[PDB]
């Protein structure tokens, strides 16, 4: 019973466990296609704002949608205010923009799994996606809940990290993230988690069979991790901290030892810490590096688009003064 | 002979080796039941004071019994004094209290494995549990001890970490702890130990078959470790350091770099160091966080009580400036 | 598909993963032969300059060729200038010198995989080797690439880290290095790499069957790593950082906390950082230590030459104030 | 060939890889017998001085022989002087003393594997053991070695770390130590080594079959490591650094930040660094702690003597402010 748990417990993998092995390549990074199609939503880069009151309000959602990415407007706010922030994006030269059929920068919003009133006004606020957004979407009341899909345009649900959780959310997009957060403390606090490669891998072997997109939430520290996230079955990454500290991040100007910062903190005992991160200036750059690394990665793998990166990328398992690392 | 030891030595696990994988859940943390029944002793939280002259005298035993937990009054003292401290708890609105059939806050006491005189006065001091308390309870004289069970109400024995040690203590409660102590130095000093998950797992596959409770002693650094301790067959955790530094801890006020501390040290060449830990204020909180994490964990696992947490919890094996982590 | 990548991903090894196990030995280090024959090029020590504008221009190539080693003159410069630097070595008591059939210190030069004009002037500049030198030589245009072998004397190609990449470069010498660089950031930046023992091992099981030499590029931090590099199928090591900071290194005098330095940086989003390393004085020593360690290693393995070191060396896998470590 | 080395390389273990699992015990530490019989030499504690010019001259050899242990008088000195130091011990209430049949404190001396003249005067200096003492005793000239056993009383040979090396030294005592030294740099310098448990295990499965004692040389940082050393087939430990810094150590008084030190350095490119270690005062204590830990360990294992510790000890494999850790 108890020893069987340990004798037979399988081994799970994160980003720093693996490396991508380079294949023969007909592709150069200039020639890549990083577009991804989250259930009809057509992104031109595979990046999604983490719906945190430190990461994504209107400025982010506009800037990132403009870039081909997707803002999830957070739900630590009034409906009057959320709806206002949805229609601010809809009411905003930008060549690789992500846009609804009405030309408008597309956007999404976070809704909690018992909040039906917010989900309505959202729909009327012409939101492109609703994110049923909680800590344990495999809570069986959350699964029930169907009722938000009777309400509807596209329904993203999370977070989950299991084969079984993905089966039960039948039901438009899934996100995976139980533990991965940089400022998340779920593992410390409740002993609970799955290393994010194994999590995304397992969840995607279910989800692929129904052409259900995976967004892979938390633990993305580098461009390389994004290339791993996708090689294991992600269709996009949900970035937050790497996008915290930028100008468009709604986090609070801070100073310590004279240097600029902006806060970054958790949503919810808490399962998320309060902190600060370096001021980064305009998100654009931050995105154009991440994408720039994913292309170079795509070139190493001989992948001209994210589909081929999913079908070709293979893993192997692994165990001076610096002056300008840029 | 010698190479066979290494070729065939099995691999053992601690807390930082595993994570709990979340299941489908009908349960929320508010709905949880963390009660545990240590051989008729009915605790309303699965927490046990470590019998150390830095951790548990009367103030702790009262406060923790009040909380649903259980004080083991330490044996680094005279019998006259131990017996006085037993009856102080018996002679002390507190809704989730752990209480003997006479309404009184229940309590326990540590007795060494050759001290028959102390074990008697204890019985007459109306103690609810005796802890036959030593470094190696699988010492075959200790096993002999029978004689303290002829003396008797409930008999807790420890510490042990093997299948075989559990067989020989047939015999009311077992505790496991050979190595785990934070300030314990058994591994350094005598090369000896078993990682505490494997220890509890193995010991519990014996003990479950006789409905013998496991208390899991040492190495609990976080609430998450408690949820792991139980998922591997613990019925309660024995906390000490995490409860050191609190107000009710009988350890000594200290200062270094202006900040408050209280000492924490080992019982007994020594197999335990002298140290200090931050002043924490009233134990209550410290307990209500640990329990708060165990509930959130129980909610992740779909466990409404500690039984289901034992039957459902599964493991997987694994390899920014902060401003308020509370 | 995705979980299969992780379930079945093999495990790869670097230098700090292994140790060489000592065999019975008829050999002492004085009696060793560290010569290596890179496709007719006859080196008297198995060391190759890394073609970096911080590591190898004329002074290095002369000094190292004199030592029995081989300078690759870098390609971050004009052809007029590269050709001048080739013929400077040709136009330069030195007992274990590496020398072309015309008595002259032999040398090599880096050429990019689309630069046909540079490859020509090179040939006319009487260069002994051309290094088709890029980040991903398994780019299928690079393989095409043939055309530089129709141009020709000896053709070194790199970098590659796979069985399959080695097959396609049929095809005179191979070098392996995808990730290993100290100041390389390929793994961070594009998630891509192979631990250098596995890389060299795999590449050499192909290359040996056609008597194709391996140069093993990057990650050499100690003399011991060189002995491992060769035991896994290298025929030489390509050193750079360990040779940076020396007098003959064309890197820039620097100071920080009063101590001498010279810069060291990457060739090419970038996949290489800017940095500095301690001033070392004349390369000779640096080389005579590395070689000195490789001999002591060769003596431990019972290997009188690099062939026997390849055929005998076996691995095992592994998991005070200092005042003069020399 | 090359990939086969890595695919099939076995995994080797050091001290920090394992823990000893406690068995049922009829034994208390007071009741233990730590005597060991190195080929007729009868030690009353299993400790051997490392023959280093920083560790063992006359003062050590007397003090340690008095304790039941064995001094190897080092060979970084003239024969006139070595012989003088042998007969100083012979020419020196001490209840557990190690003593030759003539009542005299027994002792040993280091001799290099080509130095026949030193080995003679030694014999005439009435030395109890000769240590054929080099870096690679599996050098096939060393094996030849025979000639020093024709010279003879007891012959200790080292260092070796392989099954095969032990076969060839047929054959009076073996010591194992290729890599383990704290100040040894063999792994760095020549890439060569075997983790010391696997080394001792393997060497002892040969040596036991001929009743050939193992001394286990280097890497002993704690009392616990000694208990592991023996459980894997050692018959004694060869201590050096842990015995450096003591009063009887012939190393040089030093100071840094006001605190007392004595140097400690290597014998012999070098394969040993120069350093210093804290002043410890009289060796006795240092020994009575190590032994004190080995007894507590022996008590945990149910071993009344070193034989039973070899036959019972089993391994498992593994992955606050301090004020007085004594």
């Amino acid at each position: 019973m108890f020893l069987k748990k340990l004798i037979e417990a399988k081994k799970a993998y994160t980003f720093d466990d693996v490396l991508l092995v380079p294949n023969a390549s007909w592709v150069e990074p200039k020639d890549t296609d990083v577009s991804t199609d989250l259930a009809g939503l057509k992104l031109n880069i595979p990046i999604v704002s983490a719906a945190m009151d430190t990461v994504t309000e209107k400025e982010m959602a506009i800037a990132l949608a403009r870039l081909g990415g997707l803002g999830v407007i957070h739900r630590n706010m009034s409906i009057e205010e959320q709806v206002h922030q949805v229609q601010a994006v809809k009411k905003a030269g930008y060549p690789q923009a992500a846009r609804d059929k009405k030309g408008r920068l597309l956007v999404a919003a976070a809704c909690g799994p018992h909040d039906f009133e917010r989900a309505k006004a959202l729909i009327e606020a012409e939101v492109d996606a609703i994110a049923i957004d909680c800590a344990h979407a495999h809570n069986m009341r959350v699964v029930e809940n169907k009722e938000m899909l009777e309400g509807t345009i596209k329904l993203i649900v999370g977070n989950i990290a299991t084969k079984e959780a993905a089966e039960d959310l039948i039901k438009d997009v899934l996100k995976v993230g139980i533990g991965p957060g940089s400022i998340c403390t779920t593992r410390v606090v409740a002993g609970v988690g799955v290393p994010q490669l194994t999590a995304v891998a397992e969840v995607a072997d279910v989800a692929k069979e129904h052409n259900v997109p995976i967004i892979a939430d938390g633990g993305i520290r580098y461009s390389g991790d994004i290339a791993k996230a996708i090689a294991a079955g992600a269709d996009a990454v949900m970035l937050g901290s790497l996008l915290a500290g930028t100008d468009e991040a709604p986090g609070q100007l801070m100073v310590i030892n004279g240097r600029k910062y902006k806060q970054y903190r958790g949503m919810g005992v808490p399962e998320g810490v309060e902190g600060a991160v370096p001021y980064k200036g305009p998100v654009s750059e931050v995105v154009f590096q991440l994408i720039g690394g994913l292309r170079a990665s795509m070139g190493y793998c001989g992948a001209k688009n994210l589909k081929e990166m999913q079908e070709k990328a293979r893993f192997v398992i692994i165990t001076i003064i610096i002056t300008n690392e840029a």
